[PDB]
Parts: C-alpha cells; sequence; structure tokens
C-alpha cells in the first residue's frame, strides 16, 4: 500500500513569507538559466571571460517555449512542498520541457545523489549543460532517466490519465498535473478531464489540473487560448472543476508582484483542496468541484520579445528555440548573452560554481523533494502480492475425466483467482475495464469489491456493484484504462485490465511508450526499482467475434508487441491461454513478474480444457510442449506430420483434426505454444527454446501444420532462422469473416478442423489421400450450407469431444 | 402484499369538465345537508311540512366547524378518484368531523351495502340522521364502524404517522391526510411531518398532507393560522414539502369559481405527484419535495355568518355547533331552517328521498370508493405469514445439560426468528424501533434487509445497514414507531417494534386508542376482517436498567394494559419470556395472532435457559406450569411453600432461593407464569386457568411466594377471587433502584434470592429458622457492601448455577 509521507492536506494559516518568494524568484531565474544552459552551451556554464560562439552547441536540441512557464510553477510548487510538508508528484504534460525537470532535480540535490559525476560546482554545471539532448548524454524529455518523472510527455495526451492513476489508493498524494494547451486538443487528454467522476476524495489522493495556457502549440494558436474566457471557464465547470485563472507576463508587472499574486492564488486553491480532504473524512459520497488552474502566460516567457523583427515571446516561434542559432553571427550570439545575463547569474552562483544557499533555503528536504519522493520511483514502494495457492483454482476435471473435457469459460477462472488476490491485497491491486469487465468474465471481483463511481446514483435496479470506493474502475476509453493502470503501477501498486482484442489497437501507441519506458529502465536506470507488470487480458478475440462482425475482428496487437521484443529487454510477454489451467499458470507468472507488458490472449467462450495445472506450468516454463497423450507418433522419426497450435481456438481445431487423422491411422505429433516468444530466434532472445529444443518439439525434417491465433506473418517472421522453418504451413486470421457462426469464422480463414485435416493429408501425400481430401472440402461447403439453412453449425462441428475424454 | 388497485399516478391531460364540478358542488351541498341533519334532526329529514321544533334532537352532539371544510375536500377527492382511477385512502385528522365520513359512505353507497337497514330514501335518511351519536347508534367520530376509516382521530396527533404507515410497501396507494391546525400543535403530529425522510417514492406510496387551516381549535386561534404566511411556507419547505395554499370563503366569490380554482390547483399538485412517481421508477435515491396543501377556509364555512350577534363563520364558536340549540326559541329554529334551506335540498333529493343521479354521476364506483377500498378494511388483504420452523431456533442445550444452563441473551433468538420471517414475507413484515433495534438485540434482521433511510448518506464508515428501501425503520419517536406500525397492520400487513420498557409509557395513550379500536371491532364490526397484531418487544427492562438508573426503571406498562382486559375481547397479550425458548413459543403465538396488542416482556441480558421448546409450548398453552423437575415436594400436600416467578429475573432469583431451600431439606413447589392473563378471574376471562387448574398449580392452602417482574399491585388485583389468594406473598418492583449492580437492583426491591429464601422461611417458621433468616438478612447487607467496595457483585450471587446443570 502507498506510504503516508509528511503532513498531508495542511493549511499554512499565515501569509507566504516574503523570504520564500525571493527564494521562488531565484529558483525561477536559476532554473531558466540552467534550462537555456542545457539547450545552448557545451562549455563555460557561468560565462567566465572569454565567452564566445565556441561555447555554444553546434545543433540546438530542446524546447524553450513551455520551459519558463514550467520553471515558474515548479518553483512555486517546491515552496509549497516545504511550507506544507505535502507528499507531491508532478505530471509534466509538456514533457518536451525536459530542461525544467532536469533543472528541478539538480537544484533539489537528487541529480547529484543519483549521478555523482554531476557535482554542484562549475565542473558539474559544464557536464550538466553539455549532456542535455547530447550523444552519450540524457534525453530532451522528462524521461525515466530523470528523478521526479513517472511521465515522459513525449507522446502527448496521457497527462490526466496518469495523474489520476497515481492518486488512486494514495490518499496522502498531491499531483499537480500540468497539461499543455495543445496537448488539450488530443482525444486522450479531452476525456482525461472526466476522470474526476472515478476518484474518491477520502480513499484516493488529489489531482490539481494546471492548463499551461501559453496560447500556442508548434505552429498554430491553441483552440482553448482563442475561444472566449467565458467559454473556457464554462467548459471546466461543466467537467466538475472550479476554474481559477492566473494571467501574468503580458505587461511590465514586476516578477515579485507576480510571485505574490501567484503564491496567494495557490494557497487559496490549496485551502479549498484541504477543505475537500477534511470534508471527505466525514462525507465522501458527494462529489466536490475540484479546483483547476488556467495558467495563462506568454509562450517562451522572459526570452526576447522580438528576434530578427519577428515576435518570439508570446508566439509559436518560441516553441523549439526563439533564436535558431547563436553560432551563425555576432548579433545572434549577443542576443543569447543578453538573454542569459537577464537572469543575473552573478547573484545565483558562488565562486566555485555552486548555487548560493539563499537560492535554495526555501526548498523541501529528504523524501518530500520532487526527485526523491518514492511515488516517483514506485518500485521502492512495490511489495510482492500475497498470492493464493494456484491449486485452489485448477480445473480438476481434466485429471478425472481426461484431456479436452468440458465447456468452461476460461476467463471465469482468472476472475476467481483475481477476486481472491484483491481479497488478500486490499488497496494494492486494481482491475480496469473499458465497460467490458463483465463481458470479459472477470466479474467475480464484485464478490470482494465494487466499481468505483463518484458520479450520481439513481436506483438499486441499475447501480449494481458500484460504490464511491472500489478496486474496479470502468470508463468507455481504452486510453483512460491503460493510463490509469500505468500510473498505479509506476506508483508501486499492481493490477490488470481487459479489452476486446480488436479495440486493444486504440492504445497501441500507449503500449509503445510504456514498452519504451520499460526498455530504457532495464537497460540504463538501475536506481529505478522494478514495478509490477502491465497485465492486459486480451479476450472476446477474433475467432469468436462472430456475433459482432468484421469491425471487431483484428488480433493484430500481437504484431505490435512483437515490435518491442529486442536486446533481451524481456519487457514484453505474449501468452495464449490454451485453457483455464494454462491461464492460471500465465496469471501466476504475470502477477509475480515486474517491468513487463503481459498480453494474455484467452477465450471467454465455452471451450475444452486440455491441460492439468501441473502440465500447464511445465509447458509454460518452456513456452511450447509436445502433447504425448495426443500424439500417435511415439518419436519424431515415426511422425508423418506435426500439428502445432497457438490459441484456445486454433488448439480446438488442431485437436479435432488430430482425431480425424487418427481415424486414418496417420502418425502425427501434437504441439502447443503458450509463449509466442519461446519460438523467437535463440540469437535474439536468450529465454527462447534453444535450436536443439525447438528441433526436439517441432522435429528437424517433417512438415509442420501450424494453426495460429493471429496473422500468419507473426510466426513466419519469428522462426525465419529456426530449424525446419520452410516446412511450417502457418494458417491464421486472413481478414475474412462477418456476422456468421463460429464454424464459418474458422472455415472462411482456412483454419477450420476439416481444412486443417485436408492440409495435413496434402502435406503427407495429396495423391494417396486425394479422395479423403476432396471429401473434407465437400464437407466444408456442406457444413457452411447447414449454417445458412439452419442458422447454427453442423453437429459434426458442434458435438465433437476429444476421443481422449471418458463420457 | 398490498394490492395494485385502479390506474395509479395517472395525469388527467385535460381541464376538469364543468359537469364534474357541478357534481362536486351538489356533493358538497348534500354532504353539508346530511352533516347538519346528523347533528340536529331526530326525524323529518327532507323538512316536509310540517317541519317543527319536534323534528330536532334534544341533546346536540357532534362537530360542525371542521365538517363543511372536510366535505368540500372529500367531494373534490371523489371527483379526482373517479377521473384518475387512483387507489385512495383518506386520513381524517379532525376525526371529530365524523358526519363528513358517514355522509361520504352513504353517498358512495358503502353505508347501505354494510347496513342494508339504512336505505337510499326518506325512510333511510331518517334512520341515518337519528342513529348518529345517539343511544344504540354510531359514534360522533370517524370510528371503525364507518367504511373508509383506519383512523378515528379521537385522540388527536397520529394523523401523519398513520398516513405514512399506510403507504409503506404500498406503491399504488395515495393518502390525502387531512390534519387539523389544532392537531398540528401536538407533539406526535409536529414530529409526523418529518416521516418524508423515512419513506421512498418508488417502493412506498404517496401521502399528500392537507393542513385544515380553519383558523381555530375549540376556544383559541391556531398558532399556524396566526403566524405570517411567509413563516408558514418556510416551515413546510424546511420539513421537505412543496407548500400550496388555497384561500377561499372569506369573501363573496361564488361557490362554482371556488370549485374551478380548487380543481385546477388539485390537478396541478397531482401532476407534481405523478412526476414524482414517474421520476422514482428511475431515481428513487434523491428525496423530492413532496407537495402539501395549506387549505385556509373559515371554520364552520357556510354556517350563518353570525348567530345572536356573535361571529360563528370563521370563529372557534362553530367548533361544536354554532346554533347552541334549535328548540329553546322559534328564532333559533328559523336559523336552522334557513341554514338547511341554503343548500337547496329540493335540487338534491327526488320526492322519493333518494339522492338524485346528477349528484353522484361524478363519483367513483367499485373498489375505488373511499368506503369500498380494501386498504380501509386491511383484514381482506392480510395473508398469513409463511413462518419458519420454531424447532430450528430452539436452545437445544437445556436437553443436553439440563435446566438453568447458559448465559444467552434471549432477544438474539427472537431476532434470528424475525430475520427469517422478513426473508420469507418480503414487503409484508416490518420492524420499527426508536433507535433501539440493535440495543434490544434484533439486528440479525440486517442480514436480509436494511434500515429504511431517505435523508442524506455521507460515509460507508457510519451509514451501515441503511438503504432508501428496507423493512426496518428507526426514528427517536415512540409515537412514530407505534403510529407507523398501527397503520401498517390496518392496511393488512404484519410487524413488530421494540422499546425500553420505561419509555413504552410515552405511547400509553396510543395503546389505549388502538386497544379501543380493537375492542369495538371484535364486539360489533364483523365486516371489518381481522388485522395482524401490534407486537411490542418490551426489553431493557427495570431489573437490568442498573446501567441507566432510576429514570429508566418503570415496568408500569403491564398495569396500563390490564385496563383493557374485559368482555373476553382478548385484544391484549401480556407475556413474560422466561428464557429464549419461552420467547420463541410466545413469538409464534403473537405472529399467528390477530386483532391483538401483544406485549412481550423479555430480557436482553445474559441469563439461564430454564425450558426446552416443548416445556415452553406446554407452559404457554395454559400460561403457568408447575416445574416438576424443580420442586422438592412431589405433591401439593408434601409442599411447605410454593415459589412462583413471572419474568426472567424474578425466575432467576426464585430458582436460586430454591437451591438454598433445597440444601436445608425444605419441601417446595416451583411455579412459572408466562402468560399474566392466565392468573385472571375465570369469571372475567374464559381463557384463564380454572379455579381448579389454579389451586392445582398454586395449592389450595399453602403460602405462595410470588416474584413478579413488575409492580406487585398488578398480581394483587388480578387474583382477588382466586383459591389461596390471601396466602400469596407478592414481591415486585417498588420504585427502589439507582445506577448500581444487578444484585443491588433485586436487593433494594426485596426480590433477591437471599430475601426470597428468607421470606419462604418466614412464611414456614419465623421461629424454627430465625437463625438462617437472621444469617440470610446479614449476607444481603454484606453482599451490597462487597459491591460498593469492589464495584462488582459478591461471587455467591455471580457464580451460582442451578443444582440441575452440568455434564
Ligand atoms: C500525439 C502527438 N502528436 C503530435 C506530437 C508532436 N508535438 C509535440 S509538442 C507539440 C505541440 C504541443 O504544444 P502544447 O501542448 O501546447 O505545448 P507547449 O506550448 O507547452 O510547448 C506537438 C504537435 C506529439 N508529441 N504527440
Ligand atoms: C390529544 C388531544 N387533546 C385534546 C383533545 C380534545 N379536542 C378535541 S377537538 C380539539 C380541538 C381540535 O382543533 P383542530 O384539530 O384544529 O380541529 P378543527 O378545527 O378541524 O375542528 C380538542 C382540544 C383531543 N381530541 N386530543
Ligand atoms: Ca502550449
Ligand atoms: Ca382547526
Amino acid at each position: 500500500t502507498s506510504p503516508v509521507i509528511g503532513t498531508p492536506w495542511k493549511k499554512l494559516n499565515a501569509p507566504v513569507s516574503e523570504e520564500a518568494l525571493e527564494g521562488v524568484d531565484k529558483y525561477w531565474r536559476v532554473a531558466n538559466y540552467l534550462s537555456i544552459g542545457q539547450i545552448y552551451l557545451r562549455s563555460n556554464p557561468l560565462m567566465k571571460e572569454p565567452f564566445t560562439r565556441e561555447d555554444v552547441k553546434h545543433r540546438l536540441v530542446g524546447h524553450w517555449g513551455t520551459t519558463p512557464g514550467l520553471n515558474f510553477l515548479i518553483g512555486h510548487i517546491n515552496r509549497f512542498i516545504a511550507d506544507h510538508g505535502q507528499n507531491t508528484v508532478i505530471i509534466m504534460g509538456p514533457g518536451h520541457g525536459g530542461p525544467a525537470g532536469t533543472s528541478q532535480s539538480y537544484l533539489d540535490g537528487t541529480y547529484t545523489e543519483t549521478f555523482p559525476k554531476i557535482t554542484k560546482d562549475e565542473a558539474g554545471l559544464q557536464k550538466f549543460f553539455r549532456q542535455f539532448s547530447y550523444p552519450g548524454g540524457i534525453p530532451s524529455h522528462f524521461a525515466p532517466e530523470t528523478p521526479g518523472s513517472i511521465h515522459e510527455g513525449g507522446e502527448l495526451g496521457y497527462a490526466l490519465s496518469h495523474a489520476y492513476g497515481a492518486i488512486m489508493d494514495n490518499p496522502s498524494l498531491f499531483v499537480p498535473a500540468i497539461v499543455g494547451d495543445g496537448e488539450a486538443e488530443t482525444g486522450p487528454l479531452a476525456t482525461g478531464w472526466q476522470s474526476n467522476k472515478l476518484v474518491n476524495p477520502r480513499t484516493d489522493g488529489i489531482v490539481l489540473p494546471i492548463l499551461h495556457l501559453n496560447g500556442y502549440k508548434i505552429a498554430n494558436p491553441t483552440i482553448l487560448s482563442r475561444i472566449s474566457d467565458e467559454e473556457l471557464h464554462e467548459f471546466f465547470h461543466g467537467m466538475g472543476y472550479e476554474p481559477y485563472e492566473f494571467v501574468a507576463g503580458f505587461d511590465d508587472e514586476d516578477h515579485m508582484s507576480i510571485h505574490r499574486r501567484f503564491a496567494e492564488l495557490w494557497e487559496t486553491i490549496w485551502d479549498e483542496i484541504c477543505d475537500i480532504k477534511a470534508t471527505a473524512q466525514t462525507d465522501n459520497v458527494h462529489r466536490p468541484f475540484y479546483p483547476m488552474l488556467i495558467f495563462r502566460t506568454p509562450k517562451g516567457w522572459t526570452c526576447p520579445k522580438y528576434i530578427d523583427g519577428k515576435k518570439t515571446e508570446g508566439s509559436w516561434r518560441s516553441h523549439q528555440v526563439p533564436l535558431a542559432s547563436a553560432r551563425d553571427t555576432e548579433a545572434h550570439f549577443e542576443v543569447l548573452k543578453n538573454w542569459l545575463e537577464s537572469y543575473k547569474p552573478e547573484e545565483l552562483f558562488d565562486a566555485n560554481g555552486a548555487v548560493k544557499d539563499d537560492v535554495l533555503a526555501f526548498m523541501p528536504k529528504g523524501e518530500l523533494r520532487i526527485g526523491a519522493n518514492p511515488n516517483a520511483n514506485g518500485g521502492v514502494i512495490r511489495n510482492d502480492l500475497k498470492l493464493p495457492n494456484l491449486e485452489d483454482y485448477e480445473v480438476k476435471e481434466v485429471a478425472e475425466y481426461g484431456h479436452g473435457w468440458g465447456q468452461l469459460e476460461a476467463t471465469r477462472t482468472l476472475g476467481a483467482y483475481t477476486r481472491d488476490i484483491i481479497k488478500n491485497n486490499p488497496r494494492d491491486f486494481r482491475i480496469f475495464g473499458p465497460d467490458e469487465t463483465a463481458s470479459n468474465r472477470l466479474q467475480a471481483s464484485y464478490e470482494v469489491t465494487n466499481k468505483q463511481w463518484d458520479a450520481g446514483y439513481i436506483s438499486d435496479e441499475v447501480d449494481e456493484h458500484m460504490h464511491v470506493s472500489g478496486q474496479v474502475v470502468e470508463q468507455l476509453s481504452e486510453h483512460q484504462m491503460e493510463g490509469f493502470l500505468e500510473a498505479y503501477l509506476l506508483t508501486g501498486r499492481h493490477g490488470i485490465w481487459s479489452s476486446y482484442e480488436s479495440f486493444v489497437h486504440v492504445i497501441d501507441s500507449m503500449l509503445n511508450q510504456h514498452a519504451k519506458w520499460l526498455e530504457a529502465t532495464v537497460r540504463e536506470i538501475p536506481w529505478r526499482k522494478p514495478i509490477a507488470s502491465m497485465n492486459l487480458l486480451v479476450s472476446s478475440h477474433v475467432w469468436r467475434q462472430d456475433h459482432n462482425g468484421f469491425s471487431h475482428q483484428d488480433p493484430g496487437v500481437t504484431s505490435v508487441l512483437l515490435n518491442k521484443c529486442f536486446h533481451n529487454d524481456h519487457v514484453i510477454g505474449i501468452y495464449f491461454a490454451t485453457d483455464a489451467n494454462m491461464l492460471l499458470a500465465i496469471a501466476e507468472k504475470c502477477y509475480k513478474s515486474t517491468n513487463k507488458i503481459n498480453a494474455i490472449i484467452a477465450g471467454k467462450q465455452p471451450a475444452a480444457t486440455w491441460l492439468t495445472l501441473d502440465e500447464a506450468r511445465a509447458e509454460l516454463e518452456k513456452g511450447a510442449a509436445a502433447w504425448d497423450w495426443a500424439s500417435t507418433a511415439k518419436n519424431n522419426d515415426e511422425a508423418e506430420v506435426v500439428l502445432a497450435a497457438a490459441g484456445d481456438v486454433p488448439t480446438q481445431e488442431i485437436m479435432a483434426a488430430s482425431d480425424k487423422l487418427k481415424e486414418l491411422g496417420v502418425k502425427f505429433k501434437v504441439v502447443n505454444v503458450a509463449d509466442l516468444l519461446s519460438l523467437q530466434s535463440a540469437k535474439e532472445n536468450d529465454e527462447a527454446l534453444t535450436d536443439e529444443e525447438f528441433a526436439d518439439i517441432f522435429t528437424a525434417d517433417k512438415p509442420v501444420l501450424f494453426a495460429y491465433h493471429s496473422y500468419a506473418h507473426d510466426v513466419r517472421g519469428l522462426i525465419y532462422d529456426r530449424p525446419n522453418h520452410d516446412n511450417f504451413n502457418v494458417h491464421g486470421y486472413e481478414e475474412e469473416g462477418s456476422t456468421t457462426t463460429p464454424y464459418d469464422m474458422v472455415r472462411v480463414n482456412r483454419i477450420d478442423r476439416y481444412e486443417l485435416t485436408a492440409e495435413a493429408l496434402r502435406m503427407i501425400d495429396a495423391d494417396k489421400y486425394a479422395d479423403k481430401i476432396d471429401e473434407l472440402e465437400k464437407f466444408r461447403d456442406e457444413a457452411f450450407q447447414f449454417a445458412v439453412d439452419n442458422g447454427y453449425d453442423h453437429p459434426d462441428y458442434t458435438d465433437w469431444v476429444y476421443s481422449g475424454v471418458n463420457t
């Protein structure tokens, strides 16, 4: 569970001291100086004579525009943290403001504690400026290499989904979430505002949304800066917020007047947030209007108003660098010098290059610091879940009645197990769902918890399994559900979410950014401790989207995840729950895992159980296993064909084909694949089957019929350098299907049992079996015609039960 | 359950027809005519010449002031019921407006269907005017003898508690509840207004409170008529009502315009109530402001404006009769004649004496009639409870280890039993409690239902066992709990309420009124089918109010109920649950019971269990038993003294005395009274023990030591004519006690085991035993001193178990 840090939700009960504001104004000046430093200077950080074009970087990389606004807010938030003792994480939406985030960590001391080479003197300062967005150095964004970051802000949109995920089950946590006014135009951001109806002010922390209304994005004004102020205020009132607006920097008002006005506005906002938290201890079923701050300042604030007779301060022109070169002419270098000199660094550093005591006296200490708070390194908070005994959830009937028994909905088993994990790990585990938790059969969790809902209630006849507090959250937004969970994990908790397989593609780009976050962490951030995995139940999959049709038929997230499977990062898991027992073995491995995205493809549709839990754990350990109890061949040499499957439905059809092939006395080895990456080149993936183990399972020389859940391309790409790879006949999804029957779905994708049988016969001897083949092909048309005439599948398809069952 | 009658919550969707409103004014006129007739005329209803002073009544008995106003309202309600098809019960707050309710029943034709002797002609009018409030006739109030009444309104103040009880689990029922402005000054009424936070507009019906603001009570203006209209409006709004005011009859405005205005306002109020009922099918968690009608009309409306130079219309002087006598002078007869003529009775009756057809054409028919509605005759709705199996609740351990076993809280047993009653009779059974349901140990109910609460919710940390709908209701008003349950039974449902014994006295007057309702019903109202019994758990009793003290120590309710045990009405049960097993037997008896007020005196303290369920049934069947197993005497001749207890605690002390009498070789009978009315004079009660059965149990010649739960005066008055009654030595509560120990409570009322032992010896041989008697007296003064010194009771009192226990 999240730790209670400092003295939360405390009013100052006194005006902000003048000496604190002089601190903030000094922070701002030194942060802006460090920020311009990182962008423009390779050397001479303090402009010791001689200071020349030689000291300026050859390529200017990084963003000024957003930065001075961020520096202003973080200065004021640091003052606020020290005065109040408030557990604070910032979300930097404008992640391209990376200079503001590195400057923060430097100034609060966490940069030097984390990277000892980066000292507090002229030497460290030189290295600090140079290394920014520099080969062999650190990124342009508020990346995971930055202490204080749980949000890089590279792909804009997720500032609010992450803020709200961070405060869930974290009642002492305050999150200023700084939202770009351009970011506000993305879809993900636009729905994120609505998150204030899915958090409770007693059991969760508090998000303060801050609209960085600097008027501009890259090359355009922003919608929200160019609509009437009355429309802007209404918009945020209508999303359940109390909008405050701060305007500064558009006139000659002196900086200390600005700090006084801001510090007083912030404390008035803070006082309302404390009354919300005090009220929540008595009444947490009435949703308050949560403050938010419209922060309207000029983009590029404090840079030169004009450069080359073009407007730069208060323009889109300041977004990257207001001055495109400092090397090209004397005059341009002069501009950089007067700009850097405008902050008066001579008042900010002592002789040996360190920031003066009186610049940092107001700052917070120890774990309250932005860069040192454990919420911003949630692995140090993360505990192992108390897991219940896996054996308690096993489908025992496989052992009694034998392989292929029953018509169980596999995902109900993961539902029972996940229920009891929530029972034993209250406040540490959450399920998210895009209005699909029940549809994906995880509703067993409602036995120990509720859907968290902090909008209106109306009736017990409709409002089932809802409470203002609960470990399940649903909104119809893959972006919200991915976003919430990501931040929950990054702040040291655990969970899972489910989606219909086709609509996983809505958050492909979020999976990408989270993969990339994890790739960077395992590679080069050993201080950033492991977080619980992002566990995604991919269900209501293509083969059984026969009730919804072509729109809902796309297993392609497999292809997308395969694009994050390099360099032995081991940050991606792709699992095919063959059955309920294999789903348990995968759930066990995923729930115990850290630093991964786990895709678990599992049918929710009635299907057979093939494996005992013991057999499934043994198979999962390797990723693929021969099924000796289903093989007719006793060794590889005897085997005329290999029948391999990956997925509940490809396994059903391959297992049905095996039975028809066994009636013709064919010698065939059956193979199951639960771990896609177990098939990956041994050269790329040191956890994959060895080429000797691969050859053992799939044989060295025989024809392999491979029925795959997703697109054949997936497998054909993975096994390019595997032994016997040219003898893989890989059938998968083929962009065929509609509103039809389960049999038609596999038929039309040439993965139905009758086709898989015919293909095996073709691969053994098309001549010897030309007749049986022809008969199979005629049966396929017969079986379709049956569906069209009757409106359900032929009973040969429907009523089949593995020969190996005793009924 | 309560039946769905007519087309409930229907909008009219058109103006009221002129024809309908002509109807209502005729109704008003004829009902004013029938009402003055009942008060003043013994003969010659239609004033056929000669009409003289000899057609008047000698004694003028009945109330006018309220009646014209009631007649106006009832008329307009009948128009409403007929146009809409609305399930409707009225509550006549000013029950002294009896003439209005009888007038109603005659006109709707339920009077002639119930009393075929009272026909629709001059002959029937003559019987009808005579019979009213007249020897060997019918009462002055809206008594139970009147179809449409479930509320006499003799004892003012219960109008709203009855209205709100009536609507509970009755979603089709509409209850216009007419409240006197004088009734409003009473406590029970003043608190009754708040019942709108304890009812739900989906699962319960609607009460429309109508304040009959006629300006006056008997001799005084009413407070609510002489405060500003602004305060009046704010008052009702503050109590969660939408107040509507109708002012009429204080100017020369024509009757037909008054009708037009009123019907408009009525249909506007009805449209609101329909919108409330429609909304509630979707949102029944948000409490609406319920409409209420301030009806401001002159008291005595349509009486002479003056009589003998005294203001009568719009004055307290019309309260009874504005015409003090119609026989004292001729002038006074003229005033009566003129008054009766101003309704133009020749337009209302045909020369036959039938009320014409144009007068009733507008009226409701069938079961929608105020008279015919089954909710006003609840017995016709009353089903038997599906009762669970009494054996399933038995304390089995008395068989195992013998009489006197355990320290169980008896009320917990009653509570598990009643829990299962609710579970099996959903929407048919209710528990009421004045914030004492848990304190009296009846909270097992919370397993299957909740406390009904329709004010605000705030937190799951305080709002336990509470839903907007449930079968348990709690307010800190004994008047509300008693009132709600009364109306719940009258409308043909079942329930129980519990109270601290002392505080049952708050509602003595309501026990009186309901007993009298039941007395009259069983005597001469066979058409009024039998209603479920008013079952009252009387716990937290005098002996174990050692924690609260003197104020909480009053078992008087027994004394009060005995004053309603006559004529073999059998409308009062007074039971003492000896233990949990006696309580189950007493409970089943009460829950199957009808047309009774059952008072069940049972302790909630840890006590011994004396009887199996079979010994309990047996003992309860007759209402007293000899405990063979307890007696040392094997017959009545051998016995030296009879020990008798009524009540758990007297039973304990008597049984402990019995063990000290046993260890001195004394021979004694042990008797237990469970049903107090079994000791009643067999002259007075044909269910009481016969003088033979009595003398058998209590011997005919032996001295009887009687430990009585309550005041000794009770038993001393009940047995005045019983065998061996002068030999009864009755110890009971004697207004001694404080905040003290359990022993000191019995000690200071001379009913402790040591005094009971001493008295048994004093009644055998004051002299032979003067050494044991003196020693017992010295231990009483020595165990009290132990308790003062150590603050718990002497181990001899505390650790005692009956002889006949243990493995
Ligand atoms: C999803 C996405 N689309 C496009 C971009 C490219 N992009 C990066 S910064 C930016 C403008 C952002 O402006 P705003 O949020 O207003 O930031 P600020 O003014 O604070 O720099 C754009 C289009 C992106 N990073 N992410
Ligand atoms: C508790 C109680 N106290 C006193 C009375 C005696 N009583 C009968 S009528 C009456 C006045 C009632 O006036 P209101 O309710 O305003 O009746 P209305 O004006 O409709 O005649 C009184 C004091 C009573 N019935 N009940
Ligand atoms: Ca911007
Ligand atoms: Ca009155």
